């Protein structure tokens, strides 16, 4: 669906500082922009 470095473009942010945060925030970061 996604290759790991791909993760860090759509992010837009270093994923790696963002990882470091739980998947619950990534629910928001997903509808900010992606759809499902």
């Amino acid at each position: 669906m996604l290759s790991d470095e791909d993760f860090k473009a759509v992010f837009g942010m270093t994923r790696s500082a963002f990882a470091n945060l739980p998947l619950w925030k990534q629910q928001n970061l997903k509808k900010e922009k992606l759809l499902f």
